DNA sequence: AGGGTTTTT
């Protein structure tokens, strides 16, 4: 044992604590209490009678609309903006399904329709059953929900679908997404929306009494959010006979789906694309005579298929296939080249290569843009070149979308954001690289790393389709059909490499207590042992008790739309009238950075944000002064400049301001704050105190912890908590810098790629963790008493010290307890404000001078 | 000294 610096207080200081905490001692209507003891007390079966008499909207019609909007749609398939687009319509594949898809729907309480690109499933079929109802007589009893993975998609699909029945949004189409929708009418009516957002609706309506009928589409991709709610759609379904579920997919393992519910009906309808050439590194080499120079296994692999292959191709070539950087994207100056030969040869059309992410799109951006080789220099002012990634602006703006100038071609350099996320229309070739990066979590060692895999043949064959979007195109894969045969059907399933802690909590609300039955019975179960870790996670936090059940505070986190340790940082910030940083960094934290990562421009980048960190050592704050910065510029109508000089998006800006709200209204709502604004002055008096703002923060990330011990730009031996060797990510502020007030910082996130890093830091300290933490004991060791937390980082500290934080942290568990059960704005002339201000004055002391 | 990608009444 080693023993850290000291934290003992001054006697003046201690002496005030202990007058404070003996006020708040001599203190003596809840809802809340009795909704927490109802949902203890019920067992499922009660539990399943009362959702249904609570949510019985749909058990009543209205014969007068039902008649209406039967005649009206009649008459309306007379007039002539309709009858143009319903035979626009019935060109669509599944459209000629209509009437096999109504009667299987009518016959089955589960059937699936797989599908590809082009065959209409996802604007007909909701169609196909409203317009069904609508016929029969039957408007008001339809009310039809149908799932997206992607938000854009659910806008786009749902304004389509309004401009072909002639109407606007939100009379009988409408979306609905995370702070955002134009709703449709409430019957007779589709909704597209996110599957999050349905999840979310189940707390309120737990076996889905408000929706006749429910689509769930593009499950194949198997996100968590899909692969959750057929989960539950087995518990839900036997006791909703009259609900009816249409599964969609793509061709992409279709038949696991099927087999899951046990082996329902299955429609498969053609797709309507351009066809796509197929060729392999094989045709590549064959067609460009690119030369190279600047395990093996490999040739294990090579050598059997080099041979099947003898006669249909040129000896040079094959010779090529053996060299282990003939395949992925390990020589991009080969990708250059075939850039450079599409551009000559093959007609008119924009050029979509993918990468596997922001490094190897940087070399290719500045081989295309900085040619060494004549043949680039000749290339260099007739292309267009745009690299696309999250990361970057390209995707936030209108000239990656439109068509080049006359006489350029565009060439977009992309992640896989372009397989899905991003589509682009005149995109003609697809120079597939094969890799891509992917997040692996080991149990083992719990550490998170970021590597570079090869894409499954799933994806190969998405990346296909994009090329058949307006004419016939072809699609380049840089390896060997020998390296496809190696690759795996589907990328692995989300929810198998997912954090759990907190899926279990909120599955405590749809009253499914055990989560290791239930998660079994999922597609892919995830490994019970990830499941303990998430469960013990939300004990430490004490969101559930040792036997497991539910809290008062974890029945708070569960219904906040947010990961429950940022939860329980939301909430200390309400009751330690800190609200508007710490929502800041809660909602960066559970969404995004705002902050671009433009090519060539990360030098200017790293300053960017050591200017907006104040020198706070804090990448949360770092966030927060960002959006004070952000509405200043919006008063001043500066708010673009301020963007442009910043490197910001405005959009990832307004939405974090809406999460922001989103927060303050819900807690505002649960009687934990006086005012819904995350800007309320009375919720916000200590948002000035930055050492109490890293002791919140800390209170949230907790028990990530790491602590440094190097100097010399500057080099760190740094290590968490855990022993292993650690630095800051470089992205990070704290990247590099000397000179800190204390060798201690939380994170969010640690990631192994080149090293093992930090994502994001604060500096926190000593007495910050000690009073909000656990582990905490006072003893002595060598003749010195001191103070621990974690029992892993003990300090020197006297006994009066000792004696009052230990005593301090008593009364703080036992306001917070309350504070969960009763929940109320701490009033700000009353016995619970006297605890508050003794740790607001201990945490003070760390202050600087 | 480095950043695959989604998303939450
Ligand atoms: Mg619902």
């Amino acid at each position: 044992i080693r023993l850290g610096c000291n934290v003992s207080a001054p006697s003046g200081v201690l002496e005030r604590v202990k007058e404070l905490m003996e006020d708040y001692s001599r203190a003596p209507d809840a809802k809340f209490q009795q909704q927490f003891r109802h949902l203890l007390s019920v067992n499922f079966e009660e539990f399943v009678a009362e959702t249904k008499e609570r949510n019985a909207d749909l058990d009543w019609v209205n014969p007068k609309l039902d008649e209406r909007l039967q005649l009206e749609l009649g008459q309306r398939q007379l007039e002539e903006n309709a009858k143009k687009r319903l035979e626009a319509r019935k060109k669509l594949p599944t459209m000629k399904y209509a009437d096999d898809i109504i009667q299987a729907v009518r016959e089955n309480q589960v059937i699936l329709i797989v599908g590809s690109t082009g065959c209409g499933k996802t604007t007909q079929v909701p169609q196909i059953l409203l317009d069904d109802a609508i016929s029969r007589g039957c408007a008001s009893s339809c009310r039809i929900i149908c799932t997206q993975p992607r938000r854009i998609s659910a806008i786009a699909i749902a304004e389509w679908v309004s401009y072909e029945r002639c109407e606007s949004l939100g009379n009988s189409v409408g979306y609905q997404i995370r702070l955002e929708s134009r709703k449709a009418r409430e019957r007779a009516s589709i909704t597209y929306c996110t599957t999050g957002v349905l999840l979310q609706q189940l707390q309120s309506d737990p076996l889905m009494h408000n929706l006749s009928v429910l689509i769930l589409d593009e499950i194949h991709e198997r996100s968590v959010e899909t692969d959750l709610l057929m989960g539950l759609l087995k518990v839900i379904l036997p006791h909703r006979p009259d609900l009816k579920v249409i599964l969609m997919s793509a061709t992409v393992r279709e038949q696991d789906f099927c087999d899951y519910f046990n082996n329902c009906p299955m429609f498969r309808i053609e797709g309507v694309m351009f066809p796509v050439k197929m060729l392999y590194l094989e045709d590549v080499l064959s067609k460009t005579n690119y030369e190279f120079q600047k395990r093996m296994k490999h040739e294990a692999m090579i050598e059997p298929y080099l041979r099947r292959i003898r006669n249909s191709y040129d000896s040079r070539v094959l010779d090529k296939l053996r060299l282990p950087e003939s395949e992925g994207c390990e020589d991009i100056d080969f990708i250059a080249d075939l850039v450079y030969y599409i551009c000559e040869n093959e007609p008119e059309g924009a050029i979509l290569v993918f990468l596997p992410g922001y490094d190897k799109i940087s070399q290719l951006y500045n081989i295309l843009d900085k040619p060494k080789t004549s043949k680039g220099q000749r290339w260099r002012d007739h292309m267009a070149v745009f690299p696309l990634h999250s990361l970057m602006q390209s995707g936030e703006q209108q000239a990656v979308f439109r068509r080049p100038p006359a006489g350029q071609r565009k060439v977009i350099i992309s992640t896989i954001i372009a397989e899905t996320s991003v589509t682009i229309d005149d995109v003609v070739y697809v120079i597939n690289s094969g890799r891509t990066k992917a997040t692996n979590y080991d149990i083992e060692t719990n550490i998170q790393s970021l590597d570079e895999v090869w894409v499954t043949k799933a994806n190969t064959q998405q990346r296909r389709g994009r090329a058949g979007r307006v004419r016939p195109g072809i699609c380049y894969n840089l390896f060997s059909r020998a390296r496809e045969d190696r690759m795996d059907d589907i990328p692995t399933p989300e929810i198998l490499r997912s954090k759990l802690e907190s899926i279990i909590l909120s599955l405590k609300l749809l009253h499914i207590d055990d989560p290791y039955r239930f998660l079994q019975t999922l597609i892919n179960a995830p490994n019970p042992e990830a499941i303990k870790m998430g469960v013990e996670l939300l004990k430490r936090i004490e969101a559930l008790d040792q036997t497991g059940t539910l809290t008062p505070l974890g029945m708070h986190l569960a219904k906040l739309p947010i990961d429950p340790q940022m939860g329980k940082m939301i909430l200390m910030s309400a009751l330690f009238c800190c609200l508007d940083p710490i929502t800041s960094a809660a909602a960066a934290l559970s969404f995004k950075s705002p902050f671009y990562s433009p090519l060539g421009k990360e030098s200017r980048v790293d300053e960017i944000k050591r200017r907006m960190a104040r020198n706070m050592r804090s990448d949360h704050l770092m966030v927060h002064n960002t959006i004070i910065a952000y509405r200043d510029s919006r008063y001043s109508h500066a708010e673009r400049d301020f963007c442009y000089k910043n490197f910001l998006s405005s959009m990832t800006l307004q939405q974090l301001e809406r999460m922001k709200n989103q927060f303050s209204e819900l807690l505002y709502n649960y009687k934990f704050l006086a005012s819904s604004n995350c800007k309320d002055a009375a919720s916000n008096k200590n948002s000035e105190k930055i050492p109490l703002l890293r002791a919140i923060i800390g209170a949230g990330l907790y028990p990530n912890m790491a602590h440094l011990r190097k100097s010399r730009r500057a080099i760190h031996t740094m290590a968490t908590d855990d022993g292993r060797r650690v630095n800051f990510h470089p992205s990070s502020v704290n990247s590099g810098e000397s000179g800190f007030d204390s060798a201690y910082f939380v994170y969010f996130q640690r990631q192994k790629s080149t090293d093992l890093f930090l994502l994001d830091s604060t500096m926190v300290f000593p007495m910050a963790l000690i009073i909000f933490g656990d582990g905490v004991e006072a003893g002595v060791t060598q003749n010195t008493p001191y103070l621990c937390v974690a029992k892993t980082y003990y300090f020197k500290c006297n006994r009066e010290t000792a004696d009052v934080v230990i005593q301090l942290r008593s009364n703080l568990e036992k306001l917070l307890l309350k504070k969960a059960l009763y929940p109320a704005p701490i009033e700000e002339n009353g016995y619970e404000k006297q605890l508050i201000k003794a740790i607001e004055l201990l945490l003070s002391l760390d202050e600087r001078l």
